[PDB]
């Protein structure tokens, strides 16, 4: 059995559009991506969501809904990333690029999933119809799925 690390996943999924960000250094950088990060001794899962949302997008947002949870592991890596990812009430700001993060609004036609990382053209549509999920993927680097498991639930 392996250890298990908290990351946080935050789509701001507006009627017509979403909100990316564009990694700008460390993990997964050059990739659009929902905002977050690793989990903070002390914080809920939910308000480390806020919290990495409002240091890498600038937008402060009071309450925020689980949509889905995917446990990432990587070969050659012992520790797995249980990803919480969340989606926004409301917004009521403009987005701020940061050092982590240069946040675009995309069109719902216009999912640049060829610039994402490739686990997300599985697990977004269902993000999209509003469907709860449980996801796993294994990779191989940065760009090959080894193996992964992907189900609707109705409680994340
Ligand atoms: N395969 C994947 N698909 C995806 O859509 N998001 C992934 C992913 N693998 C990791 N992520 C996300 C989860 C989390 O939001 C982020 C990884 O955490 P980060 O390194 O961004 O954490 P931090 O922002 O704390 O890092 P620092 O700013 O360096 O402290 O990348
Ligand atoms: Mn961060
Ligand atoms: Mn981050
Ligand atoms: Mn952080």
């Amino acid at each position: 059995m392996k250890a298990s690390r908290l990351y946080t996943l935050v789509l701001v999924l507006q009627p017509q559009r979403v909100l990316l960000g564009m990694k700008k250094r460390g993990f997964g950088a050059g990739r659009w991506n929902g905002f977050g990060g690793k989990v903070q001794e002390g914080e809920t899962i939910e308000d480390g969501a806020r919290r990495e949302l409002q240091e890498e997008s600038g937008l402060t947002v009071d309450a925020l809904h689980k949509v889905g949870q995917i446990v990432f592991e990587f070969v050659g890596e012992p520790e797995l990333m249980d990803v919480h990812v969340f989606c926004t009430d409301s917004i009521q700001g403009t987005p701020v690029e940061s050092d982590e993060m240069r946040p675009c609004w995309f069109q719902l036609d216009q999912i640049p999933f060829k610039d994402m990382w490739p686990d997300d053209s599985y697990w977004f549509p269902l993000l999209l119809q509003k469907k709860k999920f449980h996801g796993y993927f294994k990779f191989q680097g940065q760009d090959t799925i080894l193996d992964y498991t992907l189900r609707e639930v109705d409680t994340v």
